[PDB]
């Protein structure tokens, strides 16, 4: 995956956001620390945040990262799309986990009930664990794909499965 | 624990992958052709167990003492899914997932290489993303979960121009 989009994925409360572009933000909803009134230097009043479900997208009134182009933020993606999920592990390890993408899903994992689109992992057969599959300190890395010169991201990652062959990507 | 992902590590022309403290595997076509010592250990203190493509390195002490030692077969059952632990340059981790087929000998670009044969299952293409296999990656282990057991099963040898299938070189 190109150096300029894992330049975008930044350390952020329990797990990661993405820079779309030097004003915008993306990141899954219940990674957000929920007393904070401050991102970035800049105060609640001066962010515009656009929040669905386990989607939230910060859109800031100054340049926050000026090094960055804007790129193409869509709402999900075909179904069948393979993705790459950006994950950053111990010890600056990058890991691009191949993800077959599907349907608009409703789920309960764990507790939780969850809506997003679902995906299956392409790293291997029963991926439960660090090695080949998804943690929970992995909510927020961006889904990315090239589509002819562009690369797209289209969604964060909000759960997966006990089993963890199945993922789910929160979208706009 | 250590993660298998610290057994993977840079080796002459590619890569090779610690079973245990003492037992090395690569692709016997990485290895250096001139050397007096490998990790530190002169070559007289080294057994070297050449079949084909598959090369084992036995250590007279302890290399790697913080690994345990791990099950290595000689390929595994057809159908079997395995991964192919990527490492590359970049810093970058490519579990990829492999459908494991007979084996043979296959002519695979201008060459006739024995092992078991795979095909990715990345699909459509990895031409533009993190999919497929490169040249460089040679000696990355074949590995796959069976039961609580972490099993190695063989080393990158070969792949197609085109992608789909990749060879695996066992023990014989
Ligand atoms: C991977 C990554 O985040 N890299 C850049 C680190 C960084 C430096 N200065 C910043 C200001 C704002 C921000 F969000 C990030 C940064
Ligand atoms: C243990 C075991 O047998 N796993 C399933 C084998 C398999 C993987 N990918 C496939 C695609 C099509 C197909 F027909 C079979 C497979």
């Amino acid at each position: 995956a190109p150096p300029t989009l894992w330049s975008r994925v930044t350390k952020f409360g329990s797990g990661w956001g993405f820079w779309v572009s030097p004003t915008v933000f993306i990141t899954t909803t219940h990674v957000i620390p929920t007393s904070a009134k401050e991102f970035f230097g800049e105060p609640l009043t001066s962010i515009a945040i656009h929040r669905a479900g386990e989607f939230t997208l910060f859109r800031f009134s100054k340049k926050i990262r000026p090094d960055l182009t804007g790129m193409i933020l869509e709402e999900g993606c075909p179904e069948g799309t393979v993705c790459s999920v950006l994950i950053k592990r111990d010890s600056g390890e990058l890991l691009p986990l191949a993800v077959r993408m599907g349907a608009i899903a409703s789920m309960r994992i764990q507790g939780r009930l969850v809506h997003g689109q679902s995906g299956m992992l392409l790293t291997g057969a029963n991926a439960k664990g660090m090695d080949l599959g998804t943690i929970p300190g992995d909510c927020g890395a961006p889904y990315v794909y090239k589509r002819a010169n562009d690369w797209v991201v289209c969604g964060v990652h909000a759960a997966a499965t006990k089993s963890g062959n199945t993922v789910v990507c929160a979208v706009q």
